[PDB]
């Protein structure tokens, strides 16, 4: 099952450079596609939480990049410029085995603010 997520300038509540949804919950063997619904984004991983020895995602600026879903886990992606500012995505994938290690990685700011919000959401 393919899974979307928008690269935005602001969501309708207001929320500045956000990916739409930041947080969702996936199967293996499904994709999940960043879109550039606005420009001047993009979506790679963050490696220092990204698990290991699964393949990283680099997408290039402004354009389309796929995750493909394979190993169970949670997975944690910025957009490069605006990661500061709070554009950070978490897509987890089947059990959330990693867990204790995401809420471990520290961010600052805006993206601690908002990695912790989707954190929250992970289903268990
Ligand atoms: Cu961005």
């Amino acid at each position: 099952a393919e899974h979307i997520v928008e690269m935005r300038n602001k969501d309708d509540a207001g929320n500045t450079m956000v990916f739409q949804p930041g947080f969702v919950k996936v199967e293996a063997g499904d994709t999940v596609k960043f879109v550039p619904t606005d420009k001047s984004h993009n979506a790679e991983s963050v490696r220092e939480v990204w698990p290991e020895g699964v393949a990283p995602v680099k997408g290039g600026f402004s354009k389309e990049v796929v995750f493909n879903a394979e190993k169970e886990g949670l997975y944690v992606l910025k957009c490069a410029p605006h990661y500061g500012m709070g554009m950070v995505v978490l897509v987890q994938v089947g059990k959330p085995v990693n867990l204790d290690q995401i809420k471990e990685y520290k961010a600052t700011g805006l993206a601690k603010k908002r990695l912790d919000g989707e954190i929250a959401k992970v289903v268990q």
